[PDB]
């Protein structure tokens, strides 16, 4: 995962291998190399700085300068720091008896596909999901979700053009009652960029529907821009967790590695969609697969 970063971290660590004890300047050099590798992978500057300080403190705590196999001590330390940067421990949203979640994000994030994949994931766990195609301006966005629902075997309520949030609420409620739906996944409007009309409509929909989770879907390939998108969605709408898509196309990793620090939000899922496992990703970056 994250090809360029992975190669650079592995090389930085491997440079230390089979050479016996290393010097302080050797360690500092290695840290500077890791820092540059993170920077080049579009990790947020402060995240990268904190990461290497963490590694250094942890490595020195493990007596790296006395070690006869310092590369292994570095490897361990970097693994942990990666784990932590990525979220520490696997996290998922809390289901209750009934749940109504928003998916938010830019057109291009994979939001709509993600909504359908999440519905399938939770159907496999025994929930009874309902997809809601909530774009009140674009019939094609609603049709997209309708087709995906048919593919995954999950019902889809399509909002009407210009439908009020209150009417959406009523129709969703009705359908959920008639169909015993217990997980309502609202695919909100996707647009190419953030603007005030979008935000205001999302914020209003949120006031009226009262979602228990707001999942922000981000194309990881956008790098740091994703986290600026995240901050904007959080400030203007309010997010509870992230879904990162297109991780397999991301050679860099900066968004994943920076999200916890920058946004304070968990990465729930990774995009054909699985719960996000920070430890697995940390291993993959380091070549343990
Ligand atoms: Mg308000």
């Amino acid at each position: 995962m994250f090809q360029q970063l992975s190669a650079r971290l592995q090389e930085a660590i491997g440079r230390l291998r089979g050479r016996g004890r290393i010097t302080e300047e050797d360690l500092k050099a290695t840290l500077r190399e890791i820092r540059r590798a993170l920077m080049d992978a579009d990790v947020n500057l402060e995240v990268a700085r904190d990461f290497v300080e963490r590694v250094r403190e942890e490595a020195l705590g493990k007596q790296v300068l006395e070690s006869l196999t310092p590369a292994e001590v570095i490897l361990a330390t970097v693994y942990e720091a990666l784990k932590e940067a990525l979220g520490g421990e696997a996290r998922l949203p809390v289901l209750k008896d009934r749940n109504l979640w928003f998916l938010v994000g830019l057109q291009g994030s994979g939001k709509t596909t993600t909504a359908a994949k999440l519905a399938l994931y939770y159907k496999g766990k025994g929930r009874r999901p309902l997809l809601v195609a909530a774009d009140t301006q674009r019939p094609a966005a609603r049709e997209q979700l309708r087709l995906l629902g048919e593919k995954v075997g999950v019902p889809v309520l399509e909002v009407m053009d210009g439908e009020s949030p209150e009417s959406i609420r009523r129709r969703v409620e009705e359908k959920a009652r008639l169909e015993a739906r217990d997980l309502i996944l609202v695919d909100t409007a996707g647009r190419l960029q953030i603007d005030e009309p979008l935000m205001g409509e999302l914020a209003r929909l949120k006031e009226v529907l009262g979602p228990d989770e707001v999942l922000l879907v981000l194309d990881a390939m956008t790098g740091q821009e994703a986290l600026s998108v995240a901050r904007a969605f959080d400030e203007k709408v309010g997010v509870t967790g992230l879904v990162l898509t297109k991780l397999d196309g991301d050679a860099r990793g900066g968004a994943a590695l920076s999200a916890r620090h920058v946004t304070g939000k968990p990465i729930y899922f990774a995009g054909g969609l699985e719960p996000f496992y920070p430890e697995r990703l940390a291993g993959r970056i380091l070549g343990m697969g």
